[PDB]
């Protein structure tokens, strides 16, 4: 009998992972790596938020055991996600029109949702942003749906081209999910206005799409409320959505895994049948999800005090962000680029593209020792006041 | 345009969680519950090990980042689950033959490799005991493949009937999956033999089955080492097996998620091509796992003090079983129970069938507060010497 894995294909090597192994092996001194996935501080550093260690060490001291939860996870992580997402004393909480399942991060939140539409509804298709997170396509082509593109980033004019965006999603069906990024786009920051957000929600209800909102951001636009505008006009508009949220981010818990698949339906009945469906797509998976992240989100988010050490941490990070946007234009200017950047303090979160090209991204490596991406893709909490000057000198010399 | 939710029919209820709800309801002083899945000690509690809490202080000491971890998780959990599977001096292991991945519990371990066999290779069939583990089917049946059973337990007469076993595998064709529960069989506690193994494995090779084994409670049947022979008799007959093992119940870590997905294959070359896909099915699923729990067991068990710590509540844990597997017997003797319940000594684990009819489960519940589940499945570790007289005073009532 020839070997059951005996014919199987490698898959293809990450090439991400592959610019990180040069990355660390690189032995000049001046080397940045614009290339990262995850927030840094001004020292370089993704540590661990004061406020998540002081929510460890409480429930260090507290917790009596780690038997099974259920399947949707701990309800009062579900109900901090659903305050956060719609805003406390919203009318779809008092109508009782969510539910909320915690799930292993944004990612299993998406694949539930996936699994979920699949095996219950008529959905064919989800649209997708060009560009979006890379690991979309995937996640739901993992459970038998097509993934279509539709219009959003203009590349060389640096905005997000609404008209353009409108227009191809008259391709979409009624029925049809279509998938938005809910605040600090990724990978362009490029973010409806709220005047756009309440358009797209309108044009939604007109053409029957089931929208899905995935938040992985929340707090590093333009704050907690401001960054929820957009899901809150779908909200107030739809019957029925789907939201995939993370707390990886905003809580800096990324391997923890904590995130949740909200489902709002057009009342209560509704939304429990959907519901329990859900449920039987988490019991065909992985079952219950990781405690341990969920638990620390939601003893920071019931606590004032903790809460507070929380959002200031938050708020210091959007705001490094945004420090470091306005340094890298400034700093590209005094170093003579050659063209406009400004698009780059007109975007939220800590992704942009650069805009240069693959052979300028090989230059950038090879040459300079800075490391973005082929996408062009760059990462400003990459960025800090000590290394800006070198890297804005390197990219100025390969325009 | 009408909704997608509308017409979705509700998942039927899951009746162990509605007996879950009685329980809770009834307020009765002398309750005990028998048809709870995990371990509970001699107070009713399902503690954190003390091993568990020395770590967890440690890595809230020592931890100072949250960031990613690849797909398959943490390294030093890989080999301390190798290791713990296939034991030192392993040739598979020296031959560099195996790949893990940490996954969330045993059951993203069956999720990720049931997607992994069903995109990457030609299996259609997973062959599994009738009973077994309640998810298997659902798992399995997910990711498309077909799930038969095989006959295993002779419900009558309380034994593993192991002719029954291989004549009925006789149907399974090359190719084919088929699952063994690796020590404890869940949920009737009856094991095969080491010499029962090797028969096993024998014919696994002569058929071409490809063999899954999962692995959820070593330690918990006659010691770690022992526990793992019946893989280890697989491990040494084969050229390919896929393991899915779980720390939930032998850490006490089950809201953690904490478990692994271990590929062999004929040499380090092919287990390398096999466990790039398998990181693909990751990479659609959830990404990376929950970093807490197996930061935990890597903790513990890459540390010989605690380590030590660690076996010893397991091994205090294997022989409260036992003897309340001794108790139970002996009580319902000393009861006058016109029946021999001898077989439920030599069971493994915390679950056997107690033989019960589902109207003498009734009876116990409505008339006693004695609650197991309609199979009559019945879970040891929820027996003390406190509450065993009334118990079986209530058993041998309904008799």
């Amino acid at each position: 009998h020839v070997g059951t894995f005996e014919n199987i294909t490698a898959a293809p090597a990450d090439p991400i992972l592959g610019l990180a192994d040069l990355f660390r092996a690189d032995e000049r001194p001046g080397k940045v790596d614009l290339g990262v996935g995850v927030y840094k501080d001004e020292t370089g550093k993704t540590p661990v938020m004061t406020s998540v260690k002081k929510a460890e060490q409480y429930l260090l001291e507290n917790e009596t055991t780690k038997t099974y939860l259920g399947l949707d996870g701990l309800p009062e992580f579900g109900r901090c996600t659903q305050e956060l997402l719609f805003g406390k004393g919203s009318a779809l909480i008092n109508d009782k029109r969510a539910r909320t399942a915690q799930t292993p991060g944004g990612s299993g939140a998406l694949r539930v949702a996936a699994d979920f539409l699949a095996k219950n509804t008529s959905v064919k298709r989800v649209w997708v942003s060009n560009p979006t997170w890379p690991n979309h396509k995937a996640i739901f082509n993992s459970a038998g749906l097509e993934v279509r593109e539709y219009a959003y980033y203009d590349a060389e004019n640096h905005t997000l081209d609404f008209d353009a965006l409108i227009n191809s999603l008259n391709e979409a069906q009624a029925g049809d999910v279509v998938l938005f990024h809910g605040c600090c786009h990724n990978p362009t920051g490029a973010d409806p206005t709220l005047e756009q957000w309440q358009t797209l929600a309108q044009l939604s209800v007109e053409k029957g799409w089931l929208p899905l909102i995935d938040i992985a951001y929340q707090g590093f636009g333009r704050g907690l409320e401001e960054d929820a505008e957009g899901l809150r006009a779908f909200a107030a508009m739809h019957k029925e959505l789907i939201v995939a949220s993370s707390c990886s981010k905003n809580f800096g818990l990324y391997n923890e895994r904590v995130g949740a698949c909200t489902l709002v339906a057009a009342d209560s009945e509704t939304v429990d049948r959907a519901f329990s469906q859900m449920k039987a797509a988490i019991r065909a998976n992985y079952s219950s999800p990781p405690a341990h992240g969920a638990s620390v989100v939601a003893t920071i988010l019931s606590n004032d005090a903790l809460r507070a050490i929380w959002e200031q941490e938050l708020t210091d990070m959007r705001q490094r962000i945004q420090r470091m946007r306005q340094l890298f234009v400034n700093t590209l200017q005094e170093k003579g680029a050659n063209r406009d950047f400004s698009f780059i303090i007109k975007q939220n979160g800590m992704f942009s593209f650069s805009g240069l090209t693959k052979e300028q991204v090989l230059r950038l490596r090879e040459e300079f020792g800075v490391y973005a991406v082929a996408s062009g893709r760059i990462n400003v909490a990459g960025m800090t006041p000590d290394n800006m000057a070198p890297l804005c000198e390197a990219i100025v010399a390969v325009l």
